[PDB]
């Protein structure tokens, strides 16, 4: 099966410490403070905040041609900008420009770059152009920022930040 636009999809990263390894998912809230934050799964605790919609998938010179030109169910390929609207909200996954890693959180304008997430294979091969699968691990980079959708430990919780280093994020229907 491919990813495809329109999908509802969870994303999660795999946090291992003092060899305890489990599953955590993004999720958010619709109110309040804005950030993401992670749930253990094992099913998390509390799906409906966690589901996004994959919805647009557009190469990175079209969507540049687009912001550019405002200033005066596809296949998802490797490469392409995607936007990820978190469904209980009706916000975007963005980048913010709060505080080396920034914060990742939601809003509402997606006209700008901060809101869009390039997709690249986990592997040493760019493999540009091609179809991402359910089962693929991905890499997320901010087009605003150029930094990655990352996995971080505080002093007791995993969090998720927009960092120098990168994550695996595994994207799947549900």
């Amino acid at each position: 099966q491919f990813l495809r636009t329109d999908d509802e999809v969870v994303l999660q990263c795999t946090a291992t410490i003092h060899k305890e390894q489990q599953k955590l998912c993004l999720a958010a809230e619709g109110f309040g403070n804005r950030l993401c934050f992670l749930e253990s799964t094992s099913v998390p605790p509390d799906l409906s905040i966690c589901t996004f919609v994959l919805e647009q998938s557009l190469s990175v010179r079209a969507l540049q041609e687009m912001l550019a030109n405002t200033v005066e169910h596809r296949t998802l390929l490797y490469g392409h900008a995607i936007l990820l609207r978190h469904s209980y909200s009706g916000m975007y996954l963005c980048c913010l420009s709060t505080s080396l890693a920034f914060d990742v959180g939601l809003q509402e304008d997606t006209t700008g770059e901060a809101c869009w997430w390039t997709i690249h294979p986990a592997s040493k091969q760019r493999s540009e152009g091609e179809k991402v699968r359910v089962g693929d691990d991905l890499i997320l980079v901010s087009m605003s920022s150029e930094r990655y959708l990352h996995l971080s430990y505080g002093n007791s919780s995993w969090h998720v930040d927009a960092a120098f280093q990168q994550t695996l994020w595994s994207v799947a229907p549900i």
